[PDB]
């Protein structure tokens, strides 16, 4: 599955920039705390081109699974919200190393439109949103705004041709393009939940 | 005799009657949440009676009572301590997030190596304390939530110390996979946009 196979990746990224060439089911296990008779299912995937000998090709899956996830291809994106969230996602240099390159960010506040949230990069008026994102062809669009605006914003997105949604903000926006949620209150949830049942 | 509901469905009870309560509804059955979550109306009950009478009203079950029930069991009710390691745009930004002490999350120290940030405002109201006190920190004040928003290539190791000081969680926003004692939730950004644009290219 999608998130499955960004895990792996993320760690055969990692494992490729140690310099490992193989690595055991069980290592991956560890790594990514799951099941060893999963993490022979998964890969098996892959089928014998995967491993080498008991363990897997980590250069061989790496190339694979960034084949699948198309890591190849470049992404315009555009930040709605110049505020904390906006402004720390535009000012992550090495996110244009990844692909993924943030060429507008807009805001509704007068005495933020004008400056520059990063290098290169002014904050513009929401009010030509649409207007920006269907003269560039953005594809992804990075919602920073608040939960009230969340949907408005999403909408304002998906009328202007956007292909996918990264909302930061905590509402289930509903559009009809894939949306990605990033909760930061809500992971938080998650990790009292597990929390509360460890000590329990 | 009648057994706590294991956290696993605690959690799935939680999160459906928070979809409730979002679509106004005040009494839901055993058979429609049988039906949200895919158990056996038998079990619905068997898990719910763990509530006694108070988890009940009329002919189902009272959705604020049992949201409310559920998240005190949860934690939700209480109010987390957080420390932020690195105060850079991701330490600042979660610093720096309003409402999140009304979620119940609440930063009481940010730390960081950097002389430069040291002893600066990350926050209005919030110092950057040097991370040599970072053990200190978090025992003496029991410190339950770590927030790791530090360079990847260091990330282990601040892990490590929050786990030796007592840290009962670790929020990770660096793009590495911990190993530590306790609980670790990740947040990569990146990675949501490798997901995202994995879930694009695959509605074509
Ligand atoms: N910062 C965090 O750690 C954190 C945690 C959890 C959730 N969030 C969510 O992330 C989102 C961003 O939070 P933040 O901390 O960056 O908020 P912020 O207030 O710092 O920034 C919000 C920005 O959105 C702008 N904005 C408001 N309405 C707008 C509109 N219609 N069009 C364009 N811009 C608009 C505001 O001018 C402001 O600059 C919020 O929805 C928040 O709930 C953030
Ligand atoms: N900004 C983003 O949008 C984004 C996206 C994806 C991932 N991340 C990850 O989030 C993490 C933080 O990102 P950022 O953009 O805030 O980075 P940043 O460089 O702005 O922040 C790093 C901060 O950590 C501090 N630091 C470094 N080593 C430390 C140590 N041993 N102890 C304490 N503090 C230390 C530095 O002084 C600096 O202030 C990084 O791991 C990054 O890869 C960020």
């Amino acid at each position: 599955v999608s998130k499955r196979l960004v895990s792996y990746y993320m760690c055969l990224e990692r494992l490729l920039d140690e310099g490992v060439e193989v690595v055991s089911s069980e290592e991956l296990a560890r790594r990514l705390d799951l099941k060893a008779s999963q993490i022979r299912k998964d890969l098996s995937y892959f089928g014998e081109f995967g491993k080498r000998g008991v363990g897997y090709n980590v250069e061989h899956l790496y190339d694979a699974i960034g084949e699948i996830l198309g890591v190849k291809k470049e992404w315009k994106l555009v930040v709605v919200g110049a505020g904390n969230i906006g402004r720390a996602v535009a000012n992550y240099t090495v996110m244009k190393e990844k692909g993924f390159r943030i060429i507008g960010i807009f805001d509704s506040d007068p005495s933020k439109i004008g400056k520059e949230a990063a290098p290169g990069l002014t904050v513009s008026d929401v009010s030509e949103l649409e207007k920006f994102v269907e003269e560039h062809g953005v594809e992804i669009g990075v919602i920073a705004v608040p939960a009230e605006h969340a949907q408005e914003i999403a909408e304002r997105l998906e009328k202007a041709g956007i292909k996918g949604i990264l909302n930061f903000a905590p509402v289930k926006i509903k559009v009809s393009v894939p949306v990605e949620n990033i909760d930061i209150t809500a992971s938080l949830r998650v990790l009292t939940f597990e929390i509360v049942r460890r000590n329990s």
